[PDB]
């Protein structure tokens, strides 16, 4: 994952920093209990 490991592991700070890693993308966030890194 990118920062989403559950609730017991929310770095969602670290799913938004991967994603505005990535140009094109605006941050991101951790969804489906934080096991998600979902990029918007």
């Amino acid at each position: 994952g990118f920062g989403c490991n559950g609730p017991w592991n929310e770095d969602d700070l670290r799913c938004h920093a991967h994603c505005k890693s990535i140009k094109g993308y605006k941050g991101g966030y951790c969804a489906k209990g934080g096991f998600v890194c979902k990029c918007y």
